């Protein structure tokens, strides 16, 4: 026999005590230590004390699974502890000053939506995606890594992109304050402004220049081409993202920028950032420049409060 604390969260433990003539799984139901899957394995004497994660079978559990994660999927933990298996093993090394990650498991737009989270401003509503920010920020990044794939609903290996992650992950923050009013000119149906809210205010597809945004943009009208352009904006950030093309980045004139290079779909991401100089960030590599022109189909902008002179 061997006393032994199950948790949800790692934050209320609950004592319980076994019998080793049992696998964990004909006590607890499915079980896991440190990511791996000790359903079907008997106790062993260095598993006495230890902490595990269960999946909920009473309310207590799976009252504290929601108030950590916020999802009542029973097959988040699953998925959870099935990529913290793998990125755990990864290597989260610093490149100036930020957190990055060593290529593997084409992890690459992994790596590029955790730099660009470290030079934005977030605030997660699920408990446990916040402690992790917080931790990988500091370095350990691991367990942030495995938490972004599960509520991603995407596994290690498979192909990522960057912008959808990140709308992913912006719906799970607080951006109820973030607002955009847009305005839409046609020439036959007249003007009509029109206002956003939450994640949609925050993210744009079509054009990666902020500035082209403010200025108006083309797009068509339910008579058959109208004008739309920004009227207000207020939010911390702005997302503009096209398809992958060409594009120059000007040093002090972005926040950071995600590269895509080769197929749709099996390419490459890299990072760029704007410091005293332009960074390159390619996982565990790092090259600095005071220009840049590349393929980019992400660009971050700083904002606080705009409104337009038209
Ligand atoms: C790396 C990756 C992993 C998965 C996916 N997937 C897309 C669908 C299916 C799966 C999952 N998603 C449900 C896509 C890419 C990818 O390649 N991302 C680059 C930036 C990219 C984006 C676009 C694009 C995006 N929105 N729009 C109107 C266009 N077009 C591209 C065209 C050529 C080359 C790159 C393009
Ligand atoms: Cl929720
Ligand atoms: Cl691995
Ligand atoms: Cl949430
Ligand atoms: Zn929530
Ligand atoms: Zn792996
Ligand atoms: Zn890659
Ligand atoms: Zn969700
Ligand atoms: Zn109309
Ligand atoms: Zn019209």
């Amino acid at each position: 026999t061997i006393k032994v604390f199950t948790t949800v969260d790692n934050i209320n433990l609950h004592t319980q005590v076994v019998d080793m003539s049992m696998t964990y799984g004909q006590q607890f139901g499915p079980t896991y230590l440190d990511g791996a899957d000790v359903t079907k394995i008997k106790p062993h004497n260095s598993h006495e004390g230890k902490t595990f994660y269960v999946l909920p079978n009473d309310d207590t559990l799976r009252v504290e699974a929601f108030e950590y994660y916020h999802t009542t999927d029973p097959s988040f933990l699953g998925r959870y502890m099935s990529a913290l298996n793998h990125t755990k093993k990864w290597k989260y090394p610093q490149v100036n000053g930020l957190t990055s990650i060593k290529w593997a498991d084409n992890n690459c737009y992994l790596a590029t939506a955790l730099l660009t989270l470290q030079q934005i401003e977030l605030k997660f509503n699920p408990p446990a995606l916040q402690d992790a920010y917080y931790r990988a920020r500091a370095g350990e990044a691991a367990n942030f890594c495995a938490l972004i794939l599960a509520y991603c609903n995407k596994t290690v290996g498979e192909l990522g992109d960057v912008r959808e992650t990140m709308s992913y992950l912006f719906q799970h923050a607080n951006l109820d304050s973030c607002k955009r009013v847009l305005n839409v000119v046609c020439k036959t149906c007249g003007q009509q402004q029109t206002t956003l809210k939450g994640v949609e205010a925050v993210m744009y597809m079509g054009t990666l220049s902020y500035e082209q945004f403010k200025k108006g943009v083309q797009i068509p009208c339910t008579c058959g081409q109208a004008t739309k352009y920004l009227v207000q904006q207020e939010s911390p950030f702005v997302m503009m993202s096209a398809p992958p093309a060409q594009y120059e980045l000007k040093h002090g004139t972005f926040t950071c920028a995600s590269e895509y290079t080769g197929n749709y779909q099996c390419g490459h991401y890299k990072h760029i950032t704007s410091k005293e100089t332009l960074y390159c960030i390619d996982g565990a590599l790092l090259t600095k420049s005071s220009e840049y022109k590349g393929p980019i189909t992400d660009v971050f902008y700083k904002e606080n409060s705009y409104t337009t002179t038209i």
